[PDB]
């Protein structure tokens, strides 16, 4: 199963990234919540294309995440029920399959919400400008997307920022640089 290091990491997401209302799970309402924070981010209009097509994809990584770790059916993914999960999809993505489909899902997502400008490059101030507003503190932004962008020499592309996605969620190397994905953890 998972590792000190790859559990802390997977909680750390869940905690932060994930269950916005901060009461321990994931619900369709921590996801109306991050649409929210998103256009309070962005300063979209509340029925614009960004807000509803915005809309419509979480709904399907919702509906993807939770017909895949909500066992109990409930409509509410718990921390047992998400790391149980994770622990099986840890070890089948190293034995050669890839990500479940509504993970992907999200990583475009978040792509898409990090690259304002839409070069398909995420630059310095619009990382930041998106993780700062998650509770990261902005050093660790600074650090972070040096080690992303590799001090300048690597573009952060969509390409990219999948690679470093899965290392995030997956890898046990303490050297991977995908396990800054999310702000700079101290290794
Ligand atoms: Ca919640
Ligand atoms: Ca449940
Ligand atoms: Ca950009």
């Amino acid at each position: 199963q998972l590792s000190d290091f790859q559990r802390n990491k997977i909680l750390r997401v869940f905690n932060t990234f994930y269950d916005c209302n901060h009461d321990g799970v994931i619900e369709w309402d921590d996801f109306e919540l991050a649409i929210k924070k998103i256009c309070n981010l962005h300063s979209w209009p509340t029925d614009g294309k960004k807000h509803n097509e915005a809309r419509a994809d979480l709904k399907l990584i919702w509906d993807g995440l939770r017909k895949y770790a909500d066992e109990n059916e409930d409509e509410q993914v718990t921390k047992e029920e998400w790391l149980k999960m994770w622990a099986e999809c840890v070890k089948s993505v190293e034995k050669g399959e890839s990500l479940p489909e509504w993970l992907t899902k999200y990583m475009n997502f978040m792509f898409d919400v990090n690259d304002t400008s839409g070069d398909n490059i995420i630059d310095k101030h619009e990382y930041s400008t998106v993780y700062m507003s998650y509770g990261i503190p902005k050093s660790d932004c600074d650090a972070a997307f040096d080690t992303l962008s590799d001090g300048g020499k690597t573009m952060v592309t969509r390409e990219i920022f999948a690679r470093l996605w899965t290392e995030y969620f997956v890898s046990n190397d303490r050297g991977a640089k995908g396990n800054h994905l999310f702000g700079d953890l101290k290794l």
